């Protein structure tokens, strides 16, 4: 497998959810932002996987799951069995990063994606080593009542530039917002 990355997007008051979707209005090129960067894969004959708590498999919408052309995995503690179209569930985060170590999944997995929620984002950013939290920065506040960690930029380095990734603002629906990528190595 290859590494181990973070994607979120956030508001200006630090939101990622509210009542199990997201805050703002559906913003359609950064949705494809999302799709696009855990979808592509940089190894041929492999696919990426997206690491997922619960409420965030819910807040995907049916008719989108198990998210097209990417492994999915839920996270659930108390889950008797795997959520209808998840192809794989796991108890913790170490298991189910353990699970692409396997060697028939390691060789069909390129990099490991999480895609929250909260508790996962945490996590995974502080587990040392070599870690990539990619951020869309919505240029507004949004009610919300989910939130991601303000970034330790002591740890987290702000790249000036990332390949495939547009640095200009964005605008839709009158929103703005920026790609970012951060990077630590500890
Ligand atoms: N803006 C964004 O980028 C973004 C990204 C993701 C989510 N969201 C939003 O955030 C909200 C969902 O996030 P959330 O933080 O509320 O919930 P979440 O982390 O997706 O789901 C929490 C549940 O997942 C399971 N879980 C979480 N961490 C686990 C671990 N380490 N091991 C095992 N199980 C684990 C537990 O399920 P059990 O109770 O079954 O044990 C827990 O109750 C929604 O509003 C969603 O739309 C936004
Ligand atoms: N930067 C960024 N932005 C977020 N919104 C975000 N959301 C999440 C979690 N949630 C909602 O909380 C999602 C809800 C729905 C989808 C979804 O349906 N995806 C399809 C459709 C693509 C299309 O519309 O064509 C796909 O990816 O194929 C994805 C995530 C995680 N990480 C994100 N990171």
């Amino acid at each position: 497998v290859g590494s181990l990355n973070c994607i979120v997007a956030v508001s200006q008051n630090m939101g990622i959810g509210k009542n199990g979707d997201l805050p703002w209005p559906p913003l359609r090129n950064e949705f494809r932002y999302f799709q696009r960067m855990t979808t592509t894969s940089s190894v041929e004959g492999k696919q990426n996987l997206v690491i997922m708590g619960k409420k965030t498999w819910f807040s995907i919408p049916e008719k989108n799951r198990p998210l097209k052309g990417r492994i999915n995995l839920v996270l659930s503690r108390e889950l008797k069995e795997p959520p209808q179209g998840a192809h794989f569930l796991s108890r913790s985060l170490d298991d189910a990063l353990k699970l692409t170590e396997q060697p028939e999944l390691a060789n069909k997995v390129d990099m490991v994606w999480i895609v929250g929620g909260s508790s996962v984002y945490k996590e995974a950013m502080n587990h040392p080593g070599h870690l990539k939290l990619f951020v869309t920065r919505i240029m507004q506040d949004f009610e919300s009542d989910t939130f991601f960690p303000e970034i330790d930029l002591e740890k987290y380095k702000l790249l000036p530039e990332y390949p495939g990734v547009l640095s200009d603002v964005q605008e839709e629906k009158g929103i703005k917002y920026k790609f970012e990528v951060y990077e630590k190595n500890d």
